[PDB]
């Protein structure tokens, strides 16, 4: 914990002194610097890296410019390595492209790239890091969704190190499954020699048996390069203090950070402040109600975000550019969970699911339908699994939001009760 | 489209003329002339007629007063054709015909006809136009809902011109689905030689498809007489201007016209108001939610109407009796279709139907039974079929309602978001 | 009726004259007589005597004082039969073990009892009277759930009296079941030589069908002793007047009475107030929605009540305790029903599942999925059964709430529409 909070303060504190070094080799005002386009491509520059560069936007004579400068990427790179006392340093690099494939997660439906694999569009809450890049880092892997997996095992099936890699990834998809049945399916996509349409099937199973017995994906909150370098410059030390991206470091970072952001004429700035919140505590999939209570204001559905994307396309005209402050802090935290609920156990019930009358009076008398009915080779064992499990059932029992002055999360509060965040389109009103 | 607008205008141009001659021959005054129940029994009159009469209401000295006229059925022939330019016209006296059905499908359940047939009393969206006589015009065909074709194809299985009429039936159904399936299975019953059970199941078995995978049928905005003959004496030339019974004309109709109703001491005028609006545009069975947001006030489920039918029996008494105006108006307009909704296409999904948990917090876990679970000849298609439709299902992409100003429906209001009228008795909460 | 009211009448004159009696015994002021702590442990006594004792709460010099009396069986055994007119009287013995039981219903979930005798701990709602003593009264019987006794009889299964003892217990679940398949299946488990796992098996579907198609549970408002004893000593005489447990009686009873509770620091005597009133009307299985609308202020779910049990332990401190008065009043009231609701008839159905488009508008199309999708030996009658109920339909047709002013039930109110007590916990949100 202590030696956890060591490292991952000493890689934030890597990306933190890259990112000043880069805004004055760029010769960038702090609050130029804290624009979350310029953020990206500084972000985009060194992952290219590893000649490039993209725009970079600078506030001239009352108006938005864009430039699109360029860098040697031997020079990038020496300046990465060095801003991470000599060391290589790939972890804050998959660090950024995790922030990268949150902010993706958060703004891109992946449905295209759904139908191709064969795979069911409605799944996109399987889906965090399918815009990562396969066999990322051991940090991308955790955070890959069941969905990512699958599909990137589906373009497999679709050189005897392409079997290490085949295996690795049904590992990996394995030790993301809660239950013994699912795992043991996994193995017989592992096991089989020259896969093929029974093994894509089978994964096709999995993955939908994840929308139920949900699998166990880490979420890491990541925040743009800006924020970090921030920090540094103004005197914040990550590896004394050490941080962690599962506790309350991050929400209490941004809690004394300022982003900004570009804008454009149609945009609600407090939209775009909700997807770039989303992205940071990588809650594309969460609960809408959840990430509500904890934030303070609604977080509402993609649909009803009056926004586009973070990036300003090379088409588009600066002149009618503004740049507004994002909105990044939350009235609560919340502990970031590996867990994808209760899968197993099963010990007992505790409810109502129907009523006896009392009183001679005229009304409907309402039962529990599905739960009733339900009672009613591991391809079985995981059916009847998941016709057991209700969308009713408690997970996380015991755990709840904390204030933002309870450092050491001593006094849980436990929230009393709009869920999918990509539910609201013009085929689907979910 | 002009030519259609030419013909439609012809015919309502015609009913025009006939109830204003229909109201000097009974001396009649403009508002008395302008009374729904007046309206009505000269309707009677004319579709009887093809000695005849029924109850017309007069104000006198401060009171309602009733008085059963008649008419020789030779004389209200000559009066229609003569104000129909010469010409026999039997598309106006439908066009009256439809009017009474939709007034009909919005006032009475039709479960005893429902259960003598076989059917299922839960049907009644299906039932469009099945208190119109059996193979009326082919305006009458468009309009008949799939339960309607199927009650009417029953009764026949319940004289080789017999066959013919059975066949017309079958065909008339066919083109009404939307799903080959469904039109495969209709050519099996129309094939049929000496038709009987088998049949009988196999349209009972497509009307309840047609509860998911829902048919093509029109809808036709149809007025009182009262209201066309009003316009015309005003001013207003339907041949000239043309006419439309889909499109915003009959909306900007209702928006120019008057109409009163004679109103019992229990009934609240609100409630008759919107029982004749609900009629005046075939909307009995459409979904209370878009009736409400059209209109601009709610239209509240027949079992919440402090109302009873439009027609004053002859029992009871006219002392009693009042007159109030009928409120017929809308907020916004919106084109009468002739879909049944997406039934085809299954182009992907593109949605969210599950989530994944990103913070260590007690909840439930939602997500979508039905839909998750529902992966797990022509009759098994169609089952596969409406299994895999959802109630969450966007039908009418881009298509909305429209201010009463757009004339040429430039505009569309897509509406953001209680849907059945006759969901609520002493029997069910729907 | 006369007749029934006249015992009726009768036993509760004996509770309440047995209850002076104690009263004056333990000299005890009226305040405190009427402290449901106190009145519950008088309940105990003469219960437990069918030496005993248990804690008697005295208000002493401003504080509430604890004190475990001791009194003679044979003491109490002669002024429980001379209360009650020299008879032995046991109906008034077992009116006070069925309020203990409707207390006991209210406060505590079972589901400890119900997994060991391998049944499903949502079944609570058919659990009434199960901390009743097996073969209690013929009022006892009346009384037992469905569940109860399914438990009874398993608990059998887990001395040819012992026969007698399993059909008598057959018999009386027989008589409770509204359908003769149900009814049928029960002459299966009691013809049975030597009864094992069929029968359990069997059991467990009852029960399990007993949620949708429910059966015939008596429900009887039985008030704590010291009501009864109240309104004897304040001049109300039961047998002159009668008395009812499943009319307007107890209501306008209670309506006439002051009761009081000892409450803990925590604890809101509001949510105290809710769950001795639920008890008093035998409602702890009731839907919430009736339960409110009867006594005029919402009835809300165990789970957000700030109270626990009625009965302070031997544990906890005297020095803490203040007295608060219990709000067991109501708006309305309404007859307490024998009934399980519809189970039979199927008469058709009349209402609407789905709708049918009007207008060309974007919007999902909303029907109902299980109804229509549910189309498609005396198990699988049972199986069919509940497969074509709903929870939407109505039962107790015509039937609704009295004002406490309308002594005949003479003018019906039906109220226009949380419904689960057990609904709400750590592990389900029902
Ligand atoms: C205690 O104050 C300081 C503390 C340190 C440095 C300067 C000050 C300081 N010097 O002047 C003022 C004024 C100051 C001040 O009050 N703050 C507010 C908090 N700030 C902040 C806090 C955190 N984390 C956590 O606090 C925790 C994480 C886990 C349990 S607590 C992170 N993070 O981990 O990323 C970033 C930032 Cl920027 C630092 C600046
Ligand atoms: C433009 O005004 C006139 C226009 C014509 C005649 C008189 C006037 C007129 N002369 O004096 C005043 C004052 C007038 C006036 O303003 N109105 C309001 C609209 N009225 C009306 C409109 C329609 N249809 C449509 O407008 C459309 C349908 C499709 C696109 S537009 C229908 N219908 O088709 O059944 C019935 C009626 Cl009654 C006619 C009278
Ligand atoms: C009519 O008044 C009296 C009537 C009798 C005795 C005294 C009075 C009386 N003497 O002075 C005042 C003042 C009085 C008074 O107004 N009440 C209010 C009602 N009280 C009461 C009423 C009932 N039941 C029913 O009323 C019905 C049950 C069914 C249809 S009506 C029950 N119960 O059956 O358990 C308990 C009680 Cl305590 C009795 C006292």
């Amino acid at each position: 914990a202590t030696e956890i909070r060591a490292s991952v303060g000493k890689m934030i504190d890597g990306i933190g002194r890259f990112y000043i070094q880069m805004c004055t080799e760029l010769k960038l005002s702090d609050y130029e610097g804290r624009l979350i386009q310029n953020s990206l491509t500084i972000e985009r520059m060194v992952l290219s890296a590893f000649k490039t560069g993209g725009p970079i936007y600078r506030r001239v004579d009352g108006k938005w410019r864009r430039e699109l400068i360029l860098y040697d990427k031997e020079e990038i790179r020496r300046i990465w390595r060095q801003a991470n006392n000599g060391d290589d340093a790939t972890a804050g690099l998959t660090h950024m492209m995790i922030w990268h494939s949150n902010l993706n997660d958060a703004t891109y439906q992946r449905t295209r790239a759904l139908v191709r694999t064969g795979m069911d569009p409605r799944m996109c809450s399987l889906m965090q890091g399918s815009t990562l890049p396969r066999r990322s880092g051991a940090a991308g892997a955790a955070v890959k969704g069941v969905g990512t997996m699958v599909m990137e095992l589906i373009r497999m099936i679709k050189g005897r190190r392409t079997r290490i890699a085949y295996e690795r990834m049904c590992n990996i998809l394995k030790g993301k499954f809660q239950t013994a049945a699912q795992r043991t399916m996994v193995d017989q996509v592992r096991e089989s020699r020259n896969p093929g349409n029974a093994e894509f099937e089978d994964l096709i199973f999995l993955a939908r048996s994840a929308l139920i017995l949900r699998g166990s994906v880490a979420h890491k909150s990541c925040l743009p390069a800006c924020v970090y370098g921030s920090a540094v410059a103004s005197g914040y030390d990550f590896e004394r203090e050490g941080y962690s991206l599962v506790g309350i470091d991050p929400f209490r970072l941004l809690q004394n950070s300022q982003v900004y952001s570009l804008i454009r004429p149609n945009e609600n700035p407090a939209h775009k402040s909700q997807l770039v919140w989303m992205a940071c505590h990588s809650a594309a999939f969460e609960d809408l109600r959840v990430s509500s209570f904890i934030r303070g204001t609604k977080v509402v559905p993609r649909g009803k975000l009056s926004t586009r994307g973070v990036q300003i396309a090379s088409n588009e005209n600066m002149e009618t550019m503004e740049s507004s402050t994002l909105e990044l802090r939350s009235r609560y935290w919340a502990i970031r969970t590996r867990s994808g609920g209760n899968t197993n156990q099963q010990r007992a019930s505790s409810g109502q699911i129907s009523i006896q009358p009392t009183f001679s009076v005229q009304r409907n008398l309402p039962f529990d339908r599905p739960t009733i009915m339900a009672a009613f080779d591991m391809r079985t064992e995981i059916i009847r699994l998941m016709e057991s499990a209700r969308p009713e059932d408690v997970s996380f029992q015991g755990r709840g939001v904390f204030e933002l002055s309870d450092e050491k999360a001593t006094s849980p509060i436990v929230p009393s009760f709009g869920s999918y965040f990509f539910g609201d389109n013009a085929e689907e009103y979910d």
